[PDB]
């Protein structure tokens, strides 16, 4: 018998994908090789601030690299970014510490794969619209898992009151759900956990930046006044006058620094305790090269900066809602949502693809299509996140331009979605939509409202 | 009442509980602060900003085709992490081949046994470098058994170097794949420091520059870079950068590129990294004066030492691991290196190695003039009197000095392309 046929398995996976062909021979290698390859205005980016491009980041990365230089591995000097760094995130979060890994992937998989491993008795609570990394995370923890649905606290709450208070449990959650930017009661998860004795595992990669008056995240936005008055500070007491704000009160607190804060890498914010913990322990974090000092660096002066621009939130914020109200007087289906994502559903692969294809060639936008895997059959929707950058005159384009191509590929309106019943909340008779997360008094706060401690 | 999650910390806690010259470094080719590197990155900044997210980029385009140029490999995939690819591609393997058999080298980078562990396969270990042991471990299982040989070209901690050519011959015999990681190699060895694999066809790769040579060194008809299946590196240590990569046929890297969620599920990194990168590889891949002076300064070192019976692990790569076998005594060592002789050099204790076995790590890069380490052997040799460490008593190179004596023009022209 002769061996296994790998290339066999590899072509008949590949003939499934729908990858076209970039690689062929070439005379002066004697080998295949790759072959090598506009004025686009984006309106679909993770650089939910801009920060990437703005100058404090640029010149705390040229300023590093010419003291640093690239890798991690040319520094001596734990080194000074890194601490720059942890300090920095920790502020943010007001945590005792923070640990910085790779990515926020590696984040998620570290700290949950180490509490499975360290107690194997652990149960796991995870909501069902949780990110992959998440997922993996979980999977790699090898304990059990209980999966409820989407936000719905009252089958969390079933779930873990059938067990007894002294099992140790896990809830673990996102802030701001990416797809269709649904929002956790963070508070509501932070009772349960009290009352039945679960840590708390906290994603705030799509709240980071743009939730709270220092842009903590949603955990922040919680206590919205209290972290406003109190600045850089802990606050003495909560928005209703008790001891512990719900930041405080989320044991583990993960993001990303390579969306609103413009870089690349992960971390999580929590105890002296755990942050030692994972520090000590973890695999993903002990056996890899620390990021360039510029990287860090960079993220740290996009923190820094955003966390004293609130008006970057508030203009942000205003954005979104132009665009939301737009679309909602042109009845366009934005699926409903108190954040700042603008999921226009189409409910057709084909159609949703065809529709950020025109956008693209016909309009110069770019706009993602969103199909399954990724969102469910049905749900298939084109994701819009407006930025501080996108001004009236550029969201009249993108109005003009999306309600252009409904015309043209005679896609649903949301009244057509209502004579089918709705859906996701589009056209559903008598839903009843969350407020958004900013109010018009915080909208119309300034940077000359934050504390002064914010810049010291 | 609940669960004293606290207490478990705890436990688990106390439990555990200026200008000096570095002699102990990742940086291997000091290229992380090399003009050409450093230009690559302010220029990139300059267009493309800090982040992936305000930007395939052509970056990634460009370092994906530096790497398999460097491999000679059809494709590459860049991701996060050396970590992370490993992790990646060999959960990867086990997830798509269910009665895949895996055979790990002991002494494997935990970043292999986790990636082992999550591909939650059949796994057997072999004793470090005993091809007798992996022979009789694979002849035990049918040649249609799917099969993954898993090992490093360099050990770091004694610069112990892998059999590469004989353990693609059991491949071959035994229907395996080799999975090959070059963390420790890259930079550092071939003439174009495309690693072990390359220099054990050093001639031919010479000869042929970024070409595929038609024969190998003893006249057959492929290398053994070509016949290893996948090789996956590093960016952060001799490429001066961070990130991680793959290099392997088109339709492993397609495999990979669409199947993989550790690379679907992360964002890219900096433009500004990976043309930094870039730079290196371009660099390092013309300048083979990089390895010869390392490999020249490394037996400087180690002859030196050995004349004072100062004892070093023998291994025939760069590596000059000097055998303390007391955690304590190591530790004190390094410690006496760095406060009165301004040299830092790394301890190394359990768990990296096993007790007993505790050592100092030395890395000599083409920076280390004989005049450094002049200082360096004295240096050493004064703390071995201090402490009155066991001496070679009380207990060949890859690199050959016909290679020793190869210079850059030696290199096919095509190298610059
Ligand atoms: C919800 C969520 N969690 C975690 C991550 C991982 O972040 P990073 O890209 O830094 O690895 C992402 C990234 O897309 C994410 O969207
Ligand atoms: C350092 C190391 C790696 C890890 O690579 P990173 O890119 O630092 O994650 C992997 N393999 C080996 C053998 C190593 O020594």
């Amino acid at each position: 018998e002769s061996g296994f046929d790998y290339e066999g398995l590899i072509d008949s996976e590949l003939q499934k994908k729908r990858l076209d062909k970039s690689y062929r021979y070439f005379n002066n290698i004697n080998r295949l090789a790759k072959e090598f390859p506009d004025k686009v205005t984006v309106w679909c980016s993770n650089d939910y601030l801009a920060l990437s491009k703005h100058p404090e980041v640029l010149d705390a990365m040229h300023k590093t690299i010419d003291k640093y230089g690239c890798g991690a591995g040319g520094t001596r000097n734990h080194n000074i970014p890194t601490l720059n760094l942890e300090a920095e995130l920790a502020t943010l979060h007001k945590k005792e510490g923070a640990l910085v890994f790779s990515s926020c992937y590696v984040a998620n998989d570290a700290v949950l794969s180490l509490l499975g491993q360290k107690m194997k008795d652990l149960v796991i609570f995870s909501d069902e619209l949780n990110h992959a990394s998440m997922i993996v995370g979980i999977k790699h923890a090898n304990v059990k898992k209980h999966i409820f649905k989407h936000n719905d606290l009252n089958e969390l709450e079933q779930l873990l009151q059938s067990y007894p208070k002294s099992v140790p449990k896990l809830i673990a959650f996102e802030s701001v759900y990416s797809m269709a930017g649904s929002v956790a009661d963070i508070e509501k998860i932070c009772d349960l956990a009290d009352k039945y004795g679960a840590l708390t595992f906290l994603d705030e990669v799509h709240a980071v930046g743009l939730y709270g008056p220092h842009g903590a995240g949603v955990a922040e936005h919680c206590d919205f006044e209290s972290h406003r008055a109190s600045g850089i500070a802990t606050p003495k007491t909560n928005d209703k006058g008790g001891a512990k704000t719900v930041m405080d009160r989320v044991d583990m607190i993960t993001g990303t620094l390579g969306k609103s804060f413009g870089s690349v890498g992960g971390y999580v914010a929590a105890s002296r305790k755990l942050i030692d913990w994972f520090r000590s322990f973890a695999p993903g974090f002990i056996f890899t090269t620390t990021l360039p000092p510029s990287v860090m660096a960079g993220a740290t002066a996009a923190i820094r900066y955003q966390r004293c621009h609130i008006d970057l939130r508030t203009s942000q914020q205003k954005h979104t809602m132009y665009v939301k109200k737009a679309f909602h007087e042109l009845g366009i289906p934005v699926i409903p949502n108190p954040s700042h994502i603008v999921p226009v559903l189409i409910g057709n692969a084909d159609l949703a693809k065809q529709a950020s294809d025109i956008l693209i060639n016909k309009h110069q936008i770019y706009v993602q299509a969103i199909n399954f895997p990724t969102v469910a059959r049905g749900t298939e929707r084109l994701r819009i996140t407006p930025t501080p950058g996108h001004t009236n005159d550029l969201s009249d384009i993108l109005i003009n331009a999306v309600d252009d191509v409904f015309n043209e590929l005679q896609l649903p309106r949301v009244r057509d979605w209502e004579s089918q019943g709705g859906l996701l909340g589009v056209g559903e008779s008598g839903f009843v939509e969350e407020s958004n997360l900013w109010t018009s008094s915080q909208l119309s706060l300034t940077n000359d409202d934050l504390n002064p401690n914010v810049r010291d």
